[PDB]
């Protein structure tokens, strides 16, 4: 229920693409945007947008390692459904009272 409902935020999100990050994430536990475009074929700025969007969501977090020779850093995103029930419940909501106000039009 919360497997379907959490890819059903994906699809709104990017689509099959959002639906095939989110499945091989949860598949791996932690992954890096590169880990992950190379899991899905999906493209790594695509899967970097998904994955800024489920963190936006509050549907993912994150955990930042500083790569040595370069100095930058990557992150290992992970899925939190932690807040997920809420995070559900808000969108139904904003998505009645979207509809309230075509109603008070």
């Amino acid at each position: 229920k919360k497997n379907t409902a959490l890819l059903d935020i994906a699809r709104d999100i990017g689509g099959d693409e959002a639906v095939e990050v989110v499945k091989a994430l949860e598949k791996k536990g932690e992954a890096t945007d590169e880990e992950l475009a190379e899991l899905t074929g999906v493209r790594v700025n695509t899967v970097r947008k998904i994955l800024y969007a489920l963190y936006d969501a509050k549907l993912a977090t994150f955990r930042r390692v500083r790569d040595d020779e370069t100095g930058w850093y990557y992150y290992y995103w992970r899925i939190d459904t932690k807040r997920l029930p809420e995070v559900i419940r808000t969108r139904k909501l904003q998505e009645l009272e979207k509809l309230k106000q075509m109603l008070q039009e």
